[PDB]
């Protein structure tokens, strides 16, 4: 029982690096994705700018109602914008998903680590207490 249990610690260290390795790539696939996030945010943010600019001048010119073609250009350029957003807003979701989805999963591959951890510990135990076994029995 002592050379199964030895070998099963074996099972467990490789069942425990092959998720302890996916694990890294998880960091560096989940990051990747934040960085976009974090980046396309900016955007959101850069570009919300102009549709609040662009906003308020059609506000006033419309009341002081080439100001009618010079309206008619903010009409146009805030139209450029309200399709470039729905442009990111997209864009957000795209990762927004791809990266909850990483979190979901490192979560679980946590789970596996976690499962994996106890049991190398479990078994331990078993092992220690097989060598006292032993060593009463010799």
């Amino acid at each position: 029982l002592q050379v199964s249990l030895a070998q099963k610690n074996r099972e467990l260290d490789v069942k425990n690096e092959q998720a302890n390795q996916k694990l890294k790539q998880m960091v560096q696939d989940q990051q990747a994705a934040e960085i976009k996030q974090k980046d396309a945010r900016e955007l959101q943010v850069q570009l919300d700018v102009r549709n609040k600019e662009i906003a308020v001048q059609k506000v006033k010119a419309y009341a002081d109602l080439p100001l009618r073609e010079e309206v008619e250009q903010l009409e146009n350029a805030a139209n450029e914008l309200k399709l470039k957003q729905d442009e990111i807003v997209a864009t957000i979701t795209a990762l927004e998903k791809s990266i909850a989805t990483y979190k979901e999963e490192y979560a679980t591959l946590i789970r596996e680590t976690e499962q994996i951890k106890t049991e190398s510990s479990k078994v331990k135990n078993k092992v220690d207490r097989s060598i006292a076994l032993l060593d009463n029995l010799n």
